[PDB]
């Protein structure tokens, strides 16, 4: 079947005049770039701060991730433009509270949710993380004891999931797996709820830098594809066509949730590349129908 949701948003890096317009009026998911118009879910300027951000697009996944579906939230884009910044990827404990990402966020209120639902409970919950890092189209294991040994057939699923109790196990797995990890390097953390008869992922996932200079790109790209070829129902899906969408197979299927941050910068020089990362969210937009 189709995907319950695939939803796409932009957030403007902060400025080091901006090329990125937000007209003065509009919807607030649109913004203008290069005469280029391009109309989102999301659009944040560089204004936004990251509880707002959080909330507006990845809280709702947080009740999916509980109901049992699988969520993933794919931030792409330019190097220097926030990606790891937005996703949480740097250990909690040493990033001030106004800047925590994603990651900590989510699972502050997967945690919450879990206790508060523990009472009224059928069967009881238990949260993991696993931490993969793509270097050169091959998946490795940062929280096993062989982080620099390939993985095949089994990275899908065959991988460390280490216990969730509190932030500070979360901080020990980002720490972890940042030393594990060694001209690309994609990044790929799921928060893990299982429970005897479920098992809901929540893939927060950060790309490496989409600049140039199978073509660097080809996940997310590979992951439209996918996309595609399930509203079609093309009887196939092309999950090899790149380790990304090999190792979020499980992720990638029916009434399951995809959320693009495309994270762009402001300023003049990097046009070309804030196009690029723009004229992507267009077509994972379009693929984005029939879902
Ligand atoms: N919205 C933001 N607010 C404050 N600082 C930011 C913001 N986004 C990026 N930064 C800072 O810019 C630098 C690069 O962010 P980073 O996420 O590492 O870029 P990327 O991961 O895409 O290569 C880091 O110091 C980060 O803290
Ligand atoms: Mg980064």
């Amino acid at each position: 079947a189709k995907l319950s949701a695939v939803r796409i948003a932009v957030r403007e890096a902060p400025y080091r005049p901006s090329v990125v317009q937000f007209p003065p009026w509009s919807d607030g998911k649109s913004l203008i770039v290069d005469q280029n118009e391009f109309h989102f879910d999301h659009a944040f300027p560089a204004t936004i701060s990251q509880d707002e951000m959080y909330q507006a697009l990845i809280l709702p996944l947080v009740d999916k991730l509980l109901e049992g579906f699988q969520c993933t939230a794919l931030a792409y884009g330019q190097t220097g433009t926030g990606k790891s910044y937005s996703m949480g990827m740097t250990p909690p404990g040493e990033i001030l509270p106004e800047h925590l990402g994603i990651l900590p966020r989510a699972l502050g209120d997967i945690f919450e949710r879990v206790t508060a639902r523990q009472e009224n409970n059928k069967d009881a919950i238990q949260v993991y993380a696993s931490f993969i890092e793509i270097y050169n189209e091959k998946p490795f294991d940062l929280l096993g004891s062989t982080p620099h040994m390939p993985m095949v057939a089994a990275r899908c699923q065959r991988c460390t999931c280490l216990p969730l109790h509190s932030q500070a196990d979360l901080h020990h797995i980002l720490e972890l797996g940042t030393r594990n990890r060694r001209s690309r390097s994609h990044a790929i953390v799921t928060i893990h709820v299982k429970s005897k008869t479920h098992h809901s992922r929540m893939n927060i996932v950060d790309l490496a830098g989409s600049e140039g200079v199978v073509n660097i790109n080809l996940g997310l790209l590979s992951i439209n594809k996918v996309v595609m070829s399930m509203a079609a129902g093309h009887t196939v899906i092309p999950y090899r066509d790149s380790v990304l969408t090999t190792v979020l197979q499980a992720s990638l299927t029916a009434q399951s949730y995809l959320t693009f941050l495309a994270c762009i910068s402001p300023h003049q020089c990097d046009l070309s590349e804030t196009l690029s990362t723009l004229r992507f969210g267009t077509s994972a937009k379009a693929a984005a129908l029939e879902h």
